[PDB]
């Protein structure tokens, strides 16, 4: 029993983290095979970052201008290219600790683990959700750029996030590993703000199933609803629309608990309209939307990774 | 910016996890050098666990009765001994991935990372606190026994917890790595309950400093208090007494923010007496007591591990 925000074990990713320095700018890189991936603004000074011309700064750089360290080992750069907002440095050494891996662009609502790094070294690990507004609610200090987000499937690391920047309200934006931002952000220091966020409904329902599984069942009412009535009531509270796909995704939890998805929807509608009235669910006084159905299943069914 | 419950990177510990089977009971073991450490009730059947005689069951076991697997590799046991509630299996292979390490018995209030495992494989990682009542609020399914808790200091893993059991209310109990339980629990299936828990005051204050650092400052009042008046008011709310040691421990955060500890104490007193009145601090609607001063410093100063 119990239900915690749980990250994926980080060891496979730890063995991929390097320090990248260019001029006086140092951040983190991801060393896979014989390529180091890092945010392309490693090639800027502070000054430059207000409105940088990245292809101009990069044309003026030679391989030797990039210092890549993996512990007390310098890796010689033998090539470099820019892919969108990500810089690729070819090195003369393939990373022996390269795991089985993919690059995935995740969808709003999907979670991942962030391995927060400084100077190519891990600080710690925690789970995040890609928010509907294409931000994450992270913990990142200066030096954290190049820190990555990932999922593990069994033996395979799916890299989905590389950290670039922090927006007002202390939320975070970055790219997939092909250097395309999530959301409308740009890698320059100018006024940008996150869009107004929404609550990930399917995830809140998953979390309500997690509660039931753990014996926290007070919020279950005797009623059902239609997907129609549910979506109308939830729109008022800034909840995303629940789709039939979302309903189908919730099937495993629904089947495990014997609670139809539209019954849980009725229970949630009552929580939204009536609030929690001094009560907690799974320790929490607010509804949690940063557990996916799969996360709930993994945690409550003990899925592991090799 | 941002403030997340962050675990230590798990890679050093992952390389130490094995599966231990004895008869039909399988759980996790910790492989350091040429010793595998696991809960001693691996040598029980279900039946046995209601009131086991561990030294009797163990005398009837031979080395070969313990199957230790590390991936698709069986490690031959060449010795076995019991230390309190922990079984030590000497194996014929020293673990090549053994990190620099210590065994520490942590104090109530101190945090650690748990690497939750099943069948010797990692499921995920999350942070916990040793509660004043010597339980942790974990996430552990059947098969999780032998999962360990740890801290990383730079390069050195301090192992402080090995998981044994789950109590009513879905909280968890276990041992240090010398097999002594935290708290009054015993490794047998009989009625045991956690003592009534208390809130870790020093940790809540640390978390209030974290909030200030992140710009969440609404709860700061203009007042100060004495350590005396604070401790009287906090006793009513089931908060632990704050000691001068705790005050001294909070010095770094106090100095960084310019807020005296007894001013923060005044702010907290007001929160306890008046509640939060619909407001959140760092995303949270309840006061959080599972971040230590050091955790706050690490996260808000970017301490890393090699
Ligand atoms: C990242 O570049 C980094 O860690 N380092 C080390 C270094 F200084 F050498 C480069 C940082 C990470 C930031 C720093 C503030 C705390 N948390 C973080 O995530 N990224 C940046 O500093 C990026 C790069 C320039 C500006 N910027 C920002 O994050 C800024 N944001 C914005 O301008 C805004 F649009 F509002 F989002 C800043 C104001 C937070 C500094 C780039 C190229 C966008
Ligand atoms: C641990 O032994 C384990 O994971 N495994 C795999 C196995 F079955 F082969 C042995 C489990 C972990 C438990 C299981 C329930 C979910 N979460 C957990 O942490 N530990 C136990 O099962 C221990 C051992 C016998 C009984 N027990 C308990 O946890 C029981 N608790 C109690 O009796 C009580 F005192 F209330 F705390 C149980 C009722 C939760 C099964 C030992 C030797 C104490
Ligand atoms: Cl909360």
């Amino acid at each position: 029993s119990g239900f915690r925000k749980m990250a994926f074990p980080s060891g496979k990713v730890e063995g991929c983290m390097v320090q990248v320095t260019c001029g006086t700018t140092t951040l983190n890189g991801l060393w896979l095979d014989d390529v180091v991936y890092c945010p392309r603004h490693v090639i800027c000074t502070s000054e430059d970052m207000l409105n940088p011309n990245y292809e101009d700064l990069l044309i003026r750089k030679s391989n030797h201008n990039f210092l890549v360290q993996a512990g007390n080992v310098q890796l010689r750069v033998i090539g470099h290219s820019m892919q969108n907002c990500v810089l690729k440095l070819k090195v003369d050494t393939a990373n022996p600790k390269t795991p089985k891996y993919k690059f995935v662009r995740i969808q709003p609502g999907q979670t991942f683990s962030v391995l927060a790094c400084y100077n190519g070294s891990p600080s710690g690990v925690y789970q995040c959700a890609m928010r509907p507004n294409f931000t994450i609610k992270g913990s990142f200090l200066n030096g954290s750029c190049g820190s990555v987000g990932f999922n593990i499937d069994y033996d395979c690391v799916s890299f989905c996030y590389m950290h670039h920047m922090e927006l007002p309200t202390g939320v975070h934006a970055g790219t997939d590993l092909e250097g395309n931002f999530y959301g409308p952000f740009v890698d320059r220091q100018t006024a940008q703000a996150a869009g107004t966020d929404t609550t990930i409904t399917v995830n809140v329902l998953a979390w309500l199933y997690a509660a039931v599984i753990n014996g926290d069942r007070w919020f279950l009412n005797r009623f059902t609803t239609t997907l129609n009535d549910f979506n109308l009531v939830a729109m008022k509270y800034n909840y995303e629309p629940l789709t039939q796909d979302h309903v189908d995704i919730l099937g495993p939890l629904s089947a495990q608990t014997g609670i139809a998805v539209l019954d849980m929807c009725a229970s949630l509608k009552e929580l939204l309209q009536n609030g929690m009235n001094g009560r907690t669910i799974l320790g929490s006084a607010l509804l949690e939307d940063e557990f996916t159905p799969f996360d709930v299943v993994r945690q409550c069914s003990g899925v592991t990774f090799q």
